[PDB]
């Protein structure tokens, strides 16, 4: 069905459909797909789904020149943990990685992977049967009691990163954007989000680091902007963005209760810059809003009032991608898109409108999205959700 | 004259004219006078006019329930060096502030002194001759080549304080702000703006130290913040207020141009903040707006339009006063007043309107000002600006 009570407004008359440059792409509109995890891939080696991947991001680059974001791409195993999100480690992973971005460039869309390590995030129990280590920032604090006593009940209690794991990490994120490349993506963007390792490291609840990745703004920085410089130097900054969730609480981060929280990331904004006023700046800066602090809540909960992202525009001069429940507030889209370089992340629409772009420029209604396959090992939930004209011919106008 | 090509306002159905506490005086509008060096301060012993300084501020105290901000004023002769600025250190310079402040206390309003130590921007030959250091952060980055020289020739080179020598400056602000409140007013304001001693810390321009107080962004406020510790603890938080100016350029700051400014400012607005959210919350924090990079150029000059003091919202929960070319620009003081903890300072105009809030309220043409008389030994442009009614007999309407 469509989203009952929803007032929906044509947005073509906005920026939002003016062409952009975002790296190497010509991008035809500034709707983006964010990265969005959906758990179809498979086991055993993380496998992007051999049945559908393709066909979901198909339907997804439908709209000529839309930038999409793959959903999170482990980097290696070390930095997995759930058996049903995929890697880019791999041949076998790449095969599939393959098809799905020669697809979406067949619809004459882009595709940017997302590299993610885990950190506490991840199952200390997958990784214990694996023979991999449950990392973190920090020894001495923990995601929540579960996770702590998951990772003690698998031998495997949490480990503090020495810098040579620090390191290895690195490389591994080095090969993987190397892999992504190399496999026909259009650049890569590193998460440093939504309370995964390198948010982890960012924010000084997690991180009790007394070394230099610890302890200071620019130590809890450092291994962040090490990524961006290894990706920048190995694949080039064209190729490279970053993602940050300033005041997200998901994955036990601090927000803005966190005074400092503003302080930290304004200052990996300035690094951002001071990059690119040498000569070297990254594609975008990817931002969650203050209007979704956690993802699996309901649009309209876990809202935070206290704090505004538009700080980041003081400092970074690029490209600035914004997501946070913007599928239903078109209005708040009006205003934010008045700004030349932003674009608009639409998360949950999209995954329940394949064609969410004619939609936003047309005004049309949207698609209920069902939580429920979110992550499910199933097409239902992931390659059936209707175009506009198919849901008409459902008789969804009336339902 | 009055300001020709001016198109006036009336503000007073805007949030400018609604009641607000500050510390402990209940301001009965939102006009403020920042501080405005006049220098007519007596040598020797930087003493406040005993002819005119009385008058000046009992004529801009005349709107009841107005809070004033001092001229700023020299906690010791060392934190001095311009010889018609007055200071708060000696007994006969409190004579003269006692009587300034009871002259504001019976029209109503209010005063808070503002507590100043020059660094680079004092007059190394003035200080010489006195015996004084000509004292920064750094001794290896002058203010500009006229003063490097200067010190030189005076045989009083810019020198890097020791860290006993900053304690001994933290002595004398601690002093300076019990003589105030002891000689009646009603709070201090920490002058930590503009290019001079605690700004040249802020900025890493300026600062090239590589002890605690230098090198990165909770060094370079450590002497900000142990001021305000200071100071709180003195006298009580209720009593102090901090000014900072985060895009300023004058007195050779960076501003803008550095890429880590706002992190910088973060940083202490968080810090502030989390003295507040442990039961120390300042006054107000004062901030200079980008709207003037440099005081001593015509409004509309020096604006820098790459960055905002929007993001110190996000951060301090407290009052915020904003100065910077407000008084030709109404429209934008009722767009900001919209927020309910905010303040505007109005600097040029009320030198040159005794009775600038009225005309504020009620929409009046303004007085022009008279920059050639802003640092004068002299009655003329600073007590004889006339009220409205006083330049209607005038027939200032009629010039
Ligand atoms: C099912 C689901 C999966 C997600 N997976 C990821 C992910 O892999 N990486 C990421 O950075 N954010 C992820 N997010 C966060 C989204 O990219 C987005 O920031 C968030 O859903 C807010 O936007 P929206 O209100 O438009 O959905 C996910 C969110 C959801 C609901
Ligand atoms: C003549 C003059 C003297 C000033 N003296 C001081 C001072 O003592 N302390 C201070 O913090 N700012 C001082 N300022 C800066 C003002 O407080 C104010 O921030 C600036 O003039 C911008 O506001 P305006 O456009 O309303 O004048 C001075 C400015 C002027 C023009
Ligand atoms: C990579 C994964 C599993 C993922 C899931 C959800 C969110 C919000 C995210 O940032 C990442
Ligand atoms: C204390 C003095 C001399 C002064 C003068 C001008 C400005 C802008 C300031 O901040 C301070
Ligand atoms: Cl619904
Ligand atoms: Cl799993
Ligand atoms: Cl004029
Ligand atoms: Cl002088
Ligand atoms: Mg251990
Ligand atoms: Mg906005
Ligand atoms: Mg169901
Ligand atoms: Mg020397
Ligand atoms: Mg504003
Ligand atoms: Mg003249
Ligand atoms: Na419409
Ligand atoms: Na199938
Ligand atoms: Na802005
Ligand atoms: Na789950
Ligand atoms: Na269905
Ligand atoms: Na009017
Ligand atoms: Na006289
Ligand atoms: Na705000
Ligand atoms: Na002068
Ligand atoms: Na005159």
């Amino acid at each position: 069905s469509f989203v009952k009570d929803f007032k929906p407004q044509a947005l073509g008359d906005t920026n939002l459909f003016k062409p952009i440059k975002i790296g190497n792409n010509e991008l035809l509109h500034r709707a983006v797909i964010p990265p969005l995890t959906r758990m179809r891939a498979l086991h055993p080696g993380n496998i992007p789904n051999r049945d559908w991947a393709v066909e979901y991001y198909t339907q997804r680059a439908q709209r000529p020149g839309t930038m999409i974001i793959t959903e999170g791409a482990f980097i290696s195993p070390q930095a997995g943990g759930y058996d049903n999100a995929p890697g880019v480690w791999s041949e076998e992973q790449m095969v599939e990685w393959t098809k799905i971005f020669n697809a979406i460039h067949e619809k004459k869309s882009f595709v940017w992977v997302q590299l993610v390590v885990l950190g506490w995030a991840a199952f200390p129990d997958n990784l214990a049967r694996d023979g991999l280590r449950y990392d973190s920032a920090s020894d001495n604090v923990f995601m929540d009691a579960e996770q702590e006593a998951k990772a003690k009940k698998a031998n495997n209690p949490q480990h503090s990163l020495t810098k040579d794991e620090i390191k290895q990490y690195i490389k591994e994120y080095v090969q993987a954007a190397k892999n992504s490349i190399a496999a026909g993506a259009d650049g890569v963007e590193i998460h440093s989000a939504n309370g995964y390792l390198l948010n982890q490291f960012l924010d000084p609840h997690s991180n009790t680091r007394t070394d230099e990745y610890g302890g200071s703004i620019e130590n809890r920085a450092r291994f962040t902007l090490e990524v961006v410089d290894a990706l920048v130097e190995a694949i080039g900054h064209e190729k490279v963005g970053l993602r940050l969730s300033p005041y997200g609480v998901f994955n036990s981060m601090s927000g803005g209760a966190e005074t400092g929280i503003v302080a930290q990331y304004a200052y990996v904004a300035g690094e951002l810059e001071k990059r690119a006023k040498a000569g070297k700046r990254l594609a975008f800066v990817h931002l969650v809003e203050p209007r979704v602090t956690n993802p699996f809540l309901t649009e309209g909960e876990g809202e935070y009032e206290g704090g505004s992202n538009d700080f980041v525009y003081s400092i970074w001069k690029g490209p600035v991608i914004r997501a946070g429940n913007f599928a239903l507030h078109p209005e708040v889209v009006r205003e934010e898109v008045k700004d030349k370089r932003t674009l608009i992340g639409y998360g949950r629409f999209f995954i329940s409108n394949p064609d969410l772009v004619d939609r936003l420029e047309k005004g049309l209604p949207l698609n209920k999205y069902d939580r429920d396959t979110f992550y499910q090992m199933s097409a239902h939930g992931y390659i059936d959700y209707p175009t506009y004209e198919e849901a008409l011919k459902l008789g969804w106008d009336k339902k």
